[PDB]
């Protein structure tokens, strides 16, 4: 959960396909449809990553934990890379 | 209802998409169209949160309760995060 | 692993059939099905190579190593050619 | 090895039965089965020659040398004709 | 022309996009550029409607007629709705 | 016509492709080109639905009837679902 | 009909050729041509499945039933697999 | 049924004539004509094997069992070879 | 001409060799070369039938009549089968 | 020329391959390359038809005549169908 | 130059793609980059046309002539249509 | 410098974007930040032009010359138009 | 606390967004809502800074300390810059 | 740090994508979220550059140094161009 | 380097595939990934050319030289054509 | 070279096998591999002809001459037919 906070910049510059994590967050009620659509209407992938990351940090640490779990299963290689550095 | 008052600053710094809560408040007659439009014409999201929060506290505690319910359903994760701290 | 980074342009201009490496990466959980499909829906082979290479560098160096191994077994002649130059 | 590069057009317009060279390249790990099959599924013999030649130049100069050896043994008359002109 | 006067409140609460009527009034010399700009610098749509309506009633009944014509062509459905009630 | 009013929230959360209804409303003079364009320049589909619905309620009940007819032909399944509940 | 809702994620990750179900839905007026085309212009099969599933849930439960019937006849093995788990 | 899953790569690299298994799957309603045709329009035999295998795993484990039976009767030697290793 | 419309699904699932009807339609100016080529570049025969049928219904009923005549002469047995059922 | 105006909806719902008419309009200076590209970047064929039709009506009646001629030669069957109804 | 003034309303309701004329005006020093950007940040095409037209009339008649030339070359059909009416 | 004085009314009714001239005047110490902000807090563009023009005439003729230079470079077309009349 | 007094002019000419400090002062009962509103209704930012600074010095040194703390957290860079000079 | 001051006008007219520098400044506590949002809500890129530059000069020279570093890494070519002139 | 400036309009109307030059500029640190993505998200090829050209002129003349070199190698025929005219 | 321009439509409707001319253009550096691949990924032969012709006209007249030579040798009969008419 904190790991997201210490890795905000790397997560924006590295996270790729957001459809998986967005759907997982939606199904965990972290994000409503409107919130997800707002995330997706950004022009650039770094912009989309910033939108998603900020929207989730504002939700608190529990939701940050849910996001971290969803990334760790949707993209375990990046999570592991960051966590060991 | 009080919970809003003890969490004014956190609610301004955390609340995100206000369209849901604004529409819910409108449909509960807490806010008229003009009031909602005045809330939305602020430049920044913290400014919008301040406008909405102040406009609702002035209405009394019953309306504060309606606002709290609307947040608890539109953004339950932040509500829960705050309530457990 | 680094060797991929020093040879980004050559690898895009030289790598050929990507089905082998894509399947190997999928089976090593570097890429999910969706990610692989996104790689394959590019129009041109240089575009496909760019998509795959960028998608893998973002994953970190461990995944870059997995990709390098998969190329070194799927197309050893190009790997050797580059590595000796 | 270079000789292939200076004679790309002549080699596409002259090379005939590709089964010998394709099998030799396969046994020298220049081409995998999938790569060979992709070469053979072209409609025309000039198309097949183009596919094979491009697929091999991308592999580097060492593989170009292997291809040249295989042609020089599978079709020495054309190789000699070109080399003396 | 009178119809505007008997429907001041409904016209403020119902009229929508004012660009059409403002341009028509400008081209009929009912409003100068400065007057139109003053109408548009109000914060809310009900405020803009009030500004425009008052600014036009002050001009007299002839200008009220011009405004009514411009609404009846720019937004005939609302005009008809009101006129039959 | 009323049915739209009792189902404002459901219609915003359910209505999908608006091109059909927007074109039908345009051809019934409920909406001018400018009004339609203003509806389409919203970021989100719920935002677009809100814009369209509000813009039409302001026009009166006759225009609400036209909108209801256009939905009942462009998307009869949702209309029927709502009407039986 | 509900079965679709409890199996949203599995249905997106499992459903295959959508031409059959799309045509059946079209012939049952669940989807217009435009809606079907919007479903088909997505890049990936999981994206297409998400588009179709969401577009149908919004239509209500009756249309969800029609979709379920069309899947149960177009792809009975997956339907049965899911229903027994 | 599982045996297919543990032997995905070997089954793609080993399975040969698919007409028998495709017809058997068709007659067991695992595959419709359209699905079978989509399998057959791939360029390469490894591509065809991948298409068929993925299309069947998505159908569930029961259909995987049907596919395994059809292979075990259409090509028992490969099945036995794999199963004893 | 109508008979085509009442038998859209059967005609897609039954029509076979389209070269005859495509050439006849071309010679009756129902289809230009480009249109015919677009019909032929579909992957599957049901896809080709759908493309042709839709492309012709859009042309009107006269062209549907021309198509029906061309089928009735190119494949009279299917036409008769359908017409008597 | 008018015929286009009385048949706007039918022309959007019926017109098919637009490459012919777009090229003809380009060569008659009705459309510049940029305008044609803007027409082609729409997602759906009805969207493309709407874009083209609106872009041409705005140009005046002479350009509408040019468009009608180009359709009458590129797709005479639909033109005739509409004109006789 | 005057022709623009007598056709202000038609030019706002008819002019389409403004990128060409905006770039031409920029290269003729009628508009600076900031002015062009201000024109482009309007929401609607009629709004953009109004902004551009007003911004140019204020510049005088010489600049109106430059704008007219740029339209007459970027969109000659509309210019001709208007000029003959 | 005088030219500003003989063209006070035209300059208020014609000058457009003031950001350029305001910044230039600031950098030439004709206006301090406070003075510039006071100019910008007027409601209307004619009001802003009046404020700026009066504030500069009061400064003397040298500052009027600086303002004229800044307009002649920021908006040469209007300057030329006026100067030749 | 004194530091504010020795830096009155610099603090008026440097302090930027006052919303943070105003809210902090309000929550520390240094300023009532009316006082804050009076601060915000000034035209210019230097005027707003003067109003706030004077209103706080009049309150005494304890309130000056509260204001200094709020600036040091809301805008630490300016505070540090001044304090080291 | 000074280099920013001697190049204020060039930096406003040249700086491009501000997302990088804004995020870097945020992470160096030069700018709070509110300040960054205020910078981004300007209409034009020159306006955004002016807002950012002024907001940073007010912070002092240390923050100007941080901004210069962030530009020198986010856009080294422009920095170098200016510094050598 | 200047040659780009004297040929801005021709370069926007002539430059074709931008992937090569964009990648070369990226590898020469003229453009970051975000900048390149912003260039690619434009709708039209002339729009993309304008975005790239403006983004590079702002960087200075050295970067303009890098861009010119990359075009002269990626598309030498157009460069030569322009340079001799 | 011009002859291509006066015969754009005929050349798109007549040119046949493009492999010869594409390879010749590649070997004359008129087209890079990526450009050639982009030409070949069009669906229809008229589309491919349009892509190639436009891509070459943009390159200038020298490249148009190279293309004309390559056609005159790869397909002399069509060239002669057109040139004598």
């Amino acid at each position: 959960a904190a790991f997201v906070k210490e890795n905000h910049r790397q997560l924006q510059a590295r996270m790729g396909d957001l459809k998986g994590v967005l759907d997982d967050l939606q199904d965990n009620e972290v994000l409503t449809e409107n919130e997800k659509e707002l995330v997706e209407q950004e022009k650039t992938r770094q912009s989309k990553n910033e939108a998603l990351l900020s929207m989730v940090e504002k939700k608190g640490d529990l939701a940050l934990d849910v996001l971290f779990r969803s990334i760790s299963e949707r993209d375990p290689y990046l999570v592991s890379y960051l966590r060991q550095q």
